[PDB]
């Protein structure tokens, strides 16, 4: 189909005898510079190849108003999600309309010239009700509050280079790339299929179906940009993706990875991302339950409804002009082996079954067996390899600040003892000094799979530099995850505390 | 038999009575206080509990140059490892005779009360030729003179208690205990085997032979306190020997660990060996190849002759009043599935296999299959686990100083490199910033089995905080293990070259 | 078919005779291989016949048998090529090849060696393997000798106990025969059961032959005791490491 807009904004094609010249604008010592963040990396890139036709810039005031109260560009232009340049006061004070900008990546490596065409304060609490519900739970609307800038930067670009990746090179096709993919393969027809998780049997029959319902190719199309905090990363789901390619017939699916940042807002998003697929080739796009969803809140209620998306994408059907392909639940069915819609079954007739990620986050983290029917092997394999469970995971026991014993030699005590447990475990007494250049490293010898002897507590300003997980807290408060009895409680007593919440918790297993 | 000297010097249980007063002396603000070395540690609990009876207290210069020149002490009594106290120049001088010195542990628990003797400077030299022969990589003269003291103080003791150990306390038997524990089996007749290594088949047929020659029961006697550099952790080795153990015949073995810090010395110290095996109650003790010695030196000569040790112990055979049950080379008999000392076989009409421990640690270290003949498959797995292959080991890459290329994106493209190989590793750019208490941590991660990409050398005079090992320099130099073509070599081109290289080495497996 | 023969291991002559038999029984052919019905060496190692004497004397009578007689030269195997043919038409040492005499095929039986799968069908082996046990499931006697001095009750209770702990299944008694042949006579079939049997004295030898040598050993001071004692009052937990000691180095335990 068409790009959106008519025109693919392919800016590093329509750019490139520029390229030298904006090259040198760009490291020149008088140009205002500003170093994009991740997220502004994600979209930088879909902005400048094409993905986001017809944007060709960051949305001035006029155009991201439109987007929050209209679902459309100030034009008509049908778009959900705005795309702006956030900065700090302090930028945004040196900057006036005219203005050009030189946008680096890693401070080093120059992206684009942005010209300025405004600079605006955006109403938070509008853009978060309006375009992300409100809920303060929400993955955008937290982004929005605790990591965007409270100023954003309208204005268009001039295409220096995408940013930069030295993994997957080969993988991350950009709309015209694509195009020619399905060109020298002579597919007319692709169907692609988002996703932000490691696809299981479900979602192979899923696409499948589609694949078979649209008269389609496949083109499984994943978010390796920015998806929902605490997903799986990108590279184990990558190696997922490749494995389970191969149980699809022999060239029926292709693979491309989308350098995407999501935002988690469920039927906008759902919208959002039909407008892309279209650009980057797809002729059908589909939206299943919850698309784009980011679940519950911590009250239990659903962020947007299991099918707001579908509902969402339909009444623009219209003017997307990418045919949509809905689907419903797609769940298990023991007695037939097989899966296949809930919405073609049920009845009590029939019995089904169902997984959910939580309970196999659960699997992962508890060495459970992961049923044959729910994913192949070699996947959960690779699910396993990246997410271990708790007899390999590492972690640390923090020697609590009401201990009164000597934290020397219960500390001492504590590594002695877990080293004759065996297990290919690294141990060591960790003493950080409230140097966050020290306390910043825990998380990694956690995320390595040691166990970490920590004598005190590190000063409260600093708690935030030291990820909360797998760091339990020894000591008599009430909030700690080991209580004592009493602050000078016998380190033996201590000890067989500690090793046997450990051995509860399944990091030691004899 | 009786314990050497006539007498067990078991100064804990002679001390008792004195043991308040003792402690009250210690810490007494007015005395002076030496907080014991490691290897100190080890031997200062020998001579507490009666293990290096006659021994009361670390030896004078009369003593000492006696058995460095004579392998007795002043009086006659046979002993050929001196053991002093070796301190620096700045604490030496605060001594004179008569003068009482606290020994402590950690500087933190108070272990003995030393009354001086004598402050002498020994000559290192005569003692590194005379009782370890010489040769300059030799252990313990290695020991001697990079981390011994150059001044000796000769005094007697008075206990307060063995130095402190959290892990085994069941395990570390005392002289007095151990000889309890055998007769409340009524064993009178009992062959000590001392170790540093795991066992293997032919170690566990070695010890039974032993059993069946002297019509004794067996006792497991390995060394945890110090021992050859680069040997496997008593840890490991621990759950090696309580696993093995279970081989024998039900109440044929028991098993003990001495804290006992070796010197690697052949035949003196085999010597030295079975006087303490005597003074822990045992009535024979096993002399097999090689004993007590570290192989060979860099130039691939033997330290000692695999039998000098047996010669040494069969020439003070008469005042040992400890039997000795030699065993030449127990090697593998393939046709026949059996072990048996070379002694009494070969003649070429019989095949035998040995794998070295050389060829150990390669397997271990490329995952290669270690026949079930040559040890039992539980033991093998323990090792695997602590000594993990390549494609689960930790290492470094070191950007070299003669790189030109941007060093931030070198590290970067690096890490999205090895990210989406996957396979458990941890991965991270460590940035030391020259601080020791960073590069001292370098070794911690690899340890933990993670690779870390360092963008810059340290400084030479921080060279030594970090450890060697699986630590790969990228560079020009022709003393980079990733030589690079030139210093400006394009990324693309510095990855491959870093990827194929660890694929090469095994950290890779694809 | 089964062929209620009795042989008498009697080589070529035999050989004839069978030749005989198998055409009353309505054979056309009749097979003659490498030492039929022939029963090995004697204790100095000589052949009681030649390998083809069967074959030869079989050929010699040839016109008379009235039966074809298919020869064969030792039949063995060929590792590089995996089959087996008769030896008379390849070696030249341009072939190598491999036999496992049934000698040999006993000891990894006794031993619980594993038996190549080139050398017999593993439902074959398995069959064998469960008549002929390896040592660790075996039965077995210990006989406390007569120039015994200790206790024989009290030594007998420390092997039963001692044995008692190992556990593999294997059933322990003390077994007091008072010579009579009615219980001496069941001494091996315990022993056929796998049983370990504990005898505090031995049988008088005019009834030594009732009893089948077959993994009974003698515990004594002298040279010809199995398992010999350093004295006759040798105390008890001495004795016992000694007799565990050599049934293990016989295989019959395991740990
Ligand atoms: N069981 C299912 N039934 C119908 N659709 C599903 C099912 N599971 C996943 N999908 C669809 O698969 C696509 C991607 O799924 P996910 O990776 O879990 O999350 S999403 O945030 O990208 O939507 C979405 O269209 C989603 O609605
Ligand atoms: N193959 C062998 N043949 C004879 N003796 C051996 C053999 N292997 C190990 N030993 C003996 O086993 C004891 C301990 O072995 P090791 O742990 O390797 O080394 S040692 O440093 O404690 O001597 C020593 O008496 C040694 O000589
Ligand atoms: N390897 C062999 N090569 C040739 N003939 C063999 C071989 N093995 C067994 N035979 C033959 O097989 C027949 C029966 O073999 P056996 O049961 O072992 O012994 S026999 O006592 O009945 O002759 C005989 O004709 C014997 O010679
Ligand atoms: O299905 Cl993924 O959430 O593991
Ligand atoms: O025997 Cl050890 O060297 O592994
Ligand atoms: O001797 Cl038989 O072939 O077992
Ligand atoms: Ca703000
Ligand atoms: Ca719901
Ligand atoms: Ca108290
Ligand atoms: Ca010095
Ligand atoms: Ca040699
Ligand atoms: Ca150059
Ligand atoms: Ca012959
Ligand atoms: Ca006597
Ligand atoms: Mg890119
Ligand atoms: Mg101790
Ligand atoms: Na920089
Ligand atoms: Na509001
Ligand atoms: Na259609
Ligand atoms: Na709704
Ligand atoms: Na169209
Ligand atoms: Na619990
Ligand atoms: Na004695
Ligand atoms: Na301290
Ligand atoms: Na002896
Ligand atoms: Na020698
Ligand atoms: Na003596
Ligand atoms: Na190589
Ligand atoms: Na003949
Ligand atoms: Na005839
Ligand atoms: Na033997």
């Amino acid at each position: 189909p068409a790009p959106h807009g008519g025109i693919l904004q392919d800016l590093i094609a329509r750019d490139a005898l520029k390229k030298n010249e904006l090259l040198s604008e760009a490291q020149s010592s008088d140009i205002l510079v500003w170093n994009l963040t991740p997220r502004q990396l994600c979209d930088i890139e879909l902005i400048l190849n094409g993905g986001f036709s017809p944007l060709t810039g960051f949305l001035n005031e006029n155009d991201y108003s439109s987007v929050v109260t209209d679902s459309r560009l100030a034009d008509g232009t049908l778009w959900t999600i705005p795309i702006t340049l956030d900065v700090d006061e302090a930028f945004a004070n040196q900057i006036k309309p005219d203005t050009r900008i030189a946008l680096f990546q890693d401070d080093e490596i120059p992206i684009a010239i942005l010209t300025v065409q405004d600079v605006y304060k955006p109403n938070k609490t509008i853009e978060a009700e309006k375009v992300f519900r409100g809920d303060p739970e929400h993955p955008a609307i937290s982004y929005l509050f605790n990591v965007a800038g409270d100023y954003y930067v309208g204005g268009s670009l001039e295409a220096i280079q995408l940013p930069q990746h030295y993994d997957y090179p080969g993988l991350r096709k950009t709309p015209a790339q694509l195009r020619l993919e399905f060109q020298s393969r002579q597919w007319d027809r692709v169907v692609a299929f988002q996703t932000r998780n490691p696809m299981h049997r479900a979602h192979r029959e899923l696409t499948v179906r589609a694949a078979r319902e649209a008269n389609a190719k496949v083109l499984i199309h994943p978010v390796v940009g920015l998806t929902k905090p605490g997903d799986i990363d990108h590279h184990t789901r990558v190696r997922v993706y490749q494995e389970i390619i191969k149980r699809y017939p022999n060239g029926i699916a292709f693979l491309s990875l989308l350098p995407l940042a999501m935002r988690m807002s469920g039927d906008r998003e759902a919208v959002w991302h039909a407008i892309i697929r279209k650009n980057y080739g797809a002729s059908h796009f589909i939206v299943g339950r919850d698309h784009a969803g980011p679940g519950k809140n911590s009250k239990g209620v659903d962020f947007y409804g299991p099918y707001d998306a579908q509902e969402l994408v339909e009444s623009y059907k219209h003017e997307l002009d990418i045919e949509v392909v809905p689907f419903r639940m797609v769940t298990y069915l023991p007695d037939e082996d097989r899966y296949a819609p809930i919405d073609q079954i049920d009845t009590t007739k029939t019995r089904t079954l169902n997984i959910s990620g939580t309970e196999l986050r659960r699997r992962l983290r508890v060495g459970g067996e992961i049923p044959e029917w729910f994913s192949y092997p070699e996947v959960v394999k690779i699910l396993r390899e990246s997410n271990p469970p708790r007899p390999k995971q590492g972690f640390s026991i923090v020697l609590g600040n009401s201990l009164t014993v000597s934290r020397e030699q219960l500390s001492i005590a504590l590594l002695s003892t877990f080293l004759q447990f065996g297990g290919g475990r690294y141990y060591k007494i960790f003493e950080h000094n409230n140097k966050t250049e020290l306390l910043s490293l825990i998380q990694d010898f956690i995320g390595s799979g040691s166990g970490l002897i920590i004598p005190n507590q590190w000063e409260d300003d600093k708690d935030s530099v030291v990820g909360k997980q797998n760091v339990y807290l020894l000591d008599t408060s009430s909030s700690a995850d080991i209580q004592l009895e009493s602050a000078d409680e016998p380190i033996s007593h201590i000890v067989q505390k500690v090793v046997l919440f450990l051995e509860d918790n399944g990091f030691f297993v004899f």
